[PDB]
DNA sequence: GGGGGAAGGATTT
DNA sequence: CACGAAATCCTTCCCCC
């Protein structure tokens, strides 16, 4: 079993960059402008010129400001960039049918086939980085190993613009050597609930009985992360299928007015349509962030599809569901439509 | 007891 | 201060064999 994962760097900045090469070399920090006031927003992403000195993704641009007050700041263009991700997800089907896209920028191939051993693995490696470099002039790092999580791994500990093995002698060491914190899947939340339970590495979850795991983190990723210490991990790499399309948007002011919330809501349905283009939902849920980052949500399920108009009668109906309940002001609102036809 | 759908949340990338 | 989008998993509630 050999999986190749392939992760583009830095990939909005980049491919801002690629779109205006005389950015390059500079710091790059691509953001998302709620428009509340001025600079008012958080960062997307950033390139590594600005990554050092600690610009990333989730600080807010007002903090990225005051580091590099002199880094070109971009908005964020998501529409391009999915084109020129899905272009190179094309390349990439010339080199395996057995393809996952995970996300904009990540993807598992299986080939187990088109070689035998990591020495033609590592080649299929550097011709799939060239083969995107030179198509579409954009560096990717690829990690590879047997299953999915250790070729994820693999991948970043060689990021930037890297490749990376991680063989079957090492895989042992890394089940014991490598920080549980540092494995996919395991956010701080988890991180921090593996500390009260004495598991720092991925070994020591043998150690704990089943149960005082199963509490703790819940089954699923109990049994994800003992089959991964246990090494015996094989989940297969398969075609991802959309299950849902959405829009939050941020407001300029936090209020509960409903006629003043509307608007918000309306043009993110508005958005959420576009983008489901021909797709019919049965599904729709009304999200909310409350004054203080916490996510509120309501929904309804129907028995047929839901046209536009349905959608917005429900949408307002459900707000007002929020409203009644939480007494809390609304920051941000939107939707998002499940269980196509 | 336990299937199976719903809904409201939690957590991760 | 602190945007966005989508997946999976969890706990709870419910109708009913
Ligand atoms: N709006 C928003 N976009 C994000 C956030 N995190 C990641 N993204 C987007 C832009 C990133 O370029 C893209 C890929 O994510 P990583 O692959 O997580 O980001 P990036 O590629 O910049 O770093 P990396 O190549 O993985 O070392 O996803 C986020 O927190 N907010
Ligand atoms: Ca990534
Ligand atoms: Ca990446
Ligand atoms: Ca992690």
């Amino acid at each position: 079993m050999i999986v190749l994962f392939v992760d583009f760097d830095y990939f909005y900045a980049q491919v801002e960059e690629v779109l205006n090469p005389s950015l390059k070399g500079k710091p790059v920090v691509v953001c998302v402008f709620s428009g509340r006031f001025e600079d008012s927003g958080a960062v997307a992403t950033a390139n590594y010129e600005a990554r050092k000195f600690g610009v990333k993704a989730g600080i807010p641009i007002v903090e990225a400001k005051k580091i590099l007050p002199n880094a070109v700041y971009l908005p964020m263009r998501k529409e391009v960039y999915q084109q020129v991700s899905s272009r190179i997800m094309n390349l990439l089907r010339e080199y395996s049918e057995k393809i996952e896209i995970a996300s904009i920028d990540e993807a598992y191939l299986d080939i187990s086939d088109k070689v035998r051993d990591y020495r033609e693995a590592y080649n299929l490696g550097l011709e799939i980085k060239n083969k995107i470099l030179e198509k579409e002039k954009i560096t990717v790092t690829v990690g590879i190993s047997k299953n999915k999580v250790f070729a994820k791994i693999a991948a970043d500990m060689a990021k930037p613009n890297g490749i990376k093995v991680i063989d079957d002698e090492e895989v042992k060491r890394l089940i014991r050597e490598l920080d549980i914190a540092d494995v996919p899947g395991i956010g701080n939340i988890t991180a921090e609930k593996l500390k009260k339970l004495g598991i720092n590495k991925l070994v020591d979850t043998l150690s704990i009985e089943f149960d005082k795991l199963k509490g703790m983190i819940g089954e699923a990723k109990a049994k994800y992360l003992i089959s991964l210490a246990r090494d015996e991990y094989n989940e297969p790499i398969r075609t991802r299928v959309r299950k849902s399309i959405g829009r939050i948007v941020t407001m300029k002011r936090n209020s509960r007015n409903l006629e003043e919330i509307k608007p918000y809501l309306f043009r993110a349905i508005e958005e959420s349509y576009y983008k489901l283009d021909k797709r019919i939902p049965k599904a729709i849920h009304v999200v909310a962030v409350t004054e203080d980052l916490d996510i509120v949500s309501r929904g309804r399920t129907f028995p047929h599809g839901i046209s536009k108009e349905t959608a917005y009668s429900e949408s307002v109906k459900l707000l007002q569901k929020i409203l009644e309940e939480d007494e809390r002001k609304i920051r941000r609102i939107g939707v998002r439509f499940s269980k196509f036809i």
